[PDB]
DNA sequence: CATCAGTGAACGCGCGTTCACTGATGT
DNA sequence: CATCAGTGAACGCGCGTTCACTGATGT
């Protein structure tokens, strides 16, 4: 139908959150008018998309996981091959964090900042990632000197390395990244 | 004098901020009334002690340092000794977290998500502290197949290992860590 | 008597939310 | 005529900041 517009201005609201981050600001800090006013809708006419300013914040961490398990998927793509399987997929995760920096910004930048209902959205899309990280690793027994129990662990340290270097990847790193995930990964593999 | 007790009113505002934090809650988000209600004084007698908010939250920037600082010291004091560093270490840290809970929230909070001198005075402590575990590390040759540049990437890998750990230690760990800087410090000795 | 940390009243402003509304889209 | 996304005016409230002030501390 035209109710792809009122998609459309949903999106404006979105994207227009995000953008207004790009300068230091954290979600929590930006008011319900400074949003419509910068998406274009007059202040009553943000309730047609979102009850409040919560519940955009929630719908900007769907977006972003979304984004991110897209990402992360291309990443699994890669992990069936042999050889520089790190560099491959650094190079995939920098372009996805490339093409979508304000995503990856309100991320960064939430990841333990904003309210209540944004922190548990995020630790739980976190969780997911960090699981399926774990599974991936435990399937091609890449690790061989690991258990259920030691995966969770590496895992855990690799994607908070990753969410970590996050803040880097979009203020101003390829290289240093690769070359931090080699130390990860060199310590699992010599792991007892 | 009794300008100590400015001092203590000032101490009062410091802490107000971030005991007020630790319901989630970030320091752009405080305002100057709730922050001098809760420390006991009336709106108009913050300007006794700060300009505004933003030289608070330096203030508390400053206060944290200090005792990450004084922890890193106590670190630093037993790196000299053999086997078992990384436990006791982790066990010092733990401890000055634990005995400082609301300081090392404002830091796990603010790390990314304050203003701008905000932002640029963590990056600077971070960067001394990385710059410190790159010359201890240097110190006693305990990463031999690492180069200068390579040490560099190394602490940092650490440093910001640490630094994304703090959240974790304040909502709610040791042998965990413990764990993960294993796998780091492995990674780092087989290092070719 | 001198200093000055903290007072208490006042101001103008942007906020979130409500309400009856308008007018194009889609029957 | 029916739906409903977006309008525009209005409200009460907490904000940051100013100002002349008070009264204990320290001369």
């Amino acid at each position: 139908p035209r109710a792809e517009q009122k998609q459309q201005t949903r999106h404006a609201l979105m994207s227009a959150a995000r953008h207004l981050m790009e300068s230091g600001r954290g979600f929590g800090s930006l008011s319900l008018r400074e949003v419509t006013r910068a998406a274009g809708i007059v202040p009553a006419g943000f309730y047609r998309h979102f009850s409040d300013m919560d519940q955009l914040g929630l719908a900007l961490v769907a977006e972003v996981d979304e984004t991110f398990r897209a990402t992360l998927r291309a990443v699994r793509r890669n992990e069936f091959e042999l050889g520089g399987l790190i560099d491959a997929s650094v190079r995939i995760f920098l372009d996805a964090v490339g093409a979508n920096r304000s995503q990856f910004l309100f991320l960064a930048r939430e990841q333990y900042g904003g309210s209540l209902p944004i922190r548990q959205a995020i630790a739980s899309l976190r969780q997911r990632i960090t699981d399926d990280l774990a599974a991936d690793l435990a399937l091609l027994n890449k690790m061989p000197h690991l258990d259920g129990a030691a995966l969770d662990v590496f895992a855990d340290l690799v994607v908070k390395t990753v969410f970590a270097t996050l803040p880097e990847l979009i203020d101003p790193p390829a290289a240093k990244i690769t070359h931090q995930l080699r130390f990860i990964m060199i310590g699992g593999k010599h792991w007892h």
